[PDB]
DNA sequence: GTAATTAC
DNA sequence: GTAATTAC
């Protein structure tokens, strides 16, 4: 699907947007939260290398009201 | 140091 | 309590 490729305590790791629980802007740095498999992982990419999808998914959450 | 947020 | 993440 669409794979956003990251390193995290210099791993590089890859993971799907579906995975991908929560998204949040930090800067221009953008951070988010997977499922690690039932444990919960994050990571955090450049804006400049994030998918359009992850990008989409980052304006959805920054539009949630209630 | 700070920006948001969380796993640990 | 704090490390972790990019950029400034």
């Amino acid at each position: 699907m669409v794979k956003v490729k990251f390193k995290y305590k210099g791993e590089e790791k890859e993971v799907d947007t579906s995975k991908i629980k929560k998204v949040w802007r930090v800067g221009k740095m953008v951070s988010f939260t997977y499922d690690d498999n039932g444990k919960t992982g994050r990571g955090a990419v450049s804006e400049k290398d994030a998918p359009k999808e992850l990008l989409d998914m980052l304006a959805r959450a920054e539009r949630e009201k209630k």
